[PDB]
């Protein structure tokens, strides 16, 4: 009964992304802010609620110059789609009425900074030898993302690959190769939420949170997951429950793309295909433009931008496909943009966060 109440107003990245020499992290988060506020018809002083990741929201918040009554950061730790839950919930029971999210880092150049593969390796590995799952399959999705890369005139990568060059890429951890890992970039996210009554007066078609669902497994656990994430499940289960809306009625999914592998489990542990099948599932450039499964439609982490593990840029682009900003550019935009779900597995197998959003 959260569902529908509050809605996506403003989204926005950092005035430029990807090699951003000498600018530090709380500025780039700071002019996503200003991006995401203006383009909502909105002002820092509408702002009351702060929510931040890579960043202190106290920090943050001084730095903007607001006096927000409503904070929350995260642990330094993951972030995919917990801060929709949180600021729809803080709308709701009034602790505020404009909440502002702030995603990112200097990734890359790690501005005024001081001066685990193996397990996602290996959980890889281990789905290669149980299910058959091969690396021309997992290379799939690092090639149907890519194209999505080539259609968005900010993706850091945009020459087109083949399969074979995937399996031809640079080996970094066995079975991983450099085109089946995330990017490194510099990168602030933003988005606004406000209540759906109020987002109905503000200059963008609203994007409803319908359901949100997030889990991790307890502090102490003995084995690392390896062929699926109980998380993951939780999570989507619970945002499709809270959403009551099928799997059928998905137009689009924003999936966090550490890994090809990271996709590959998080589109069977959601229950869009069978425990084991998720290299069926994705090949023939199903999940490409114009495909049937339209994923990743920014380029994600692979060949868009990844300053760390951050769900904003999947939101970011989960709410303009919704919206239609790409009416104008062919297929880029995504056929009949109703629903999208947005997922991040996290941790190692071990957190996941799951949203649903809706063309209101």
């Amino acid at each position: 009964t959260l569902s529908g109440k509050t809605a996506i107003v403003g989204v926005a990245e950092s005035d430029q992304i990807g090699k951003v020499p000498d600018k530090p992290a709380i500025a780039l988060h700071a002019e996503a802010a200003l991006n995401a506020l203006e383009e909502a018809g909105l002002t820092l002083r509408d702002v009351d609620g702060l929510l931040t990741a890579g960043i202190s929201p106290l920090e943050l918040g001084e730095y903007l110059g607001i006096e927000p009554s409503y904070t929350d950061g995260t642990a330094v730790g993951s972030s995919f789609v917990i801060h929709l839950a949180h600021a729809a919930a803080a709308i709701v029971t009034g602790r505020c009425s404009v909440a502002l999210i702030t995603h990112g880092e200097s990734g890359r150049s790690r501005v005024g900074m001081p001066p685990p593969v193996g397990a996602y390796a290996l959980a890889c590995s281990r789905h290669m030898a149980e299910y058959g799952t091969t690396k021309e399959q997992l290379a799939e999705i690092a090639v149907a993302t890519r194209k999505w890369a080539m259609l968005n005139p900010k993706a850091y990568m945009r020459d087109p690959i083949t399969i074979e060059d995937v399996l031809n890429s640079r080996p970094i951890v066995w079975p991983f190769n450099l085109l089946d890992c995330c990017l490194v970039t510099d990168a602030g996210g933003a988005c606004v939420v406000t209540s759906i009554e109020r987002a109905r007066d503000l200059r963008q078609h609203p994007v409803a949170i319908l359901g949100v669902g997030e889990s991790h497994d307890h502090s102490i656990i003995s084995q690392m997951p390896s062929l699926t994430s109980f998380a993951a499940r939780r999570s989507g289960q619970a945002a499709f429950k809270m959403a009551g809306v099928t799997h059928d009625d998905i137009d689009l999914a924003m999936i966090y793309d550490s890994f090809t592998y990271t996709v590959l489990l998080s589109l069977e542990d959601l229950g869009f295909c069978a425990k084991g099948e998720g290299g069926a599932f994705v090949s023939g450039q199903r999940t490409a433009p114009g495909g049937d499964f339209p994923m990743n439609t920014n380029g994600g982490g692979l060949s868009y931008t990844h300053p760390g593990m951050y769900g904003m840029f999947a939101i970011i682009e989960a709410v303009r496909q919704l919206r239609h900003d790409y009416a104008d550019q062919g297929i880029r935009q995504v056929p009949n943009c109703e629903l999208a779900i947005v997922h991040g597995t996290g941790g190692v197998l071990s957190s996941a966060g799951t949203a649903i959003l809706g063309r209101v």
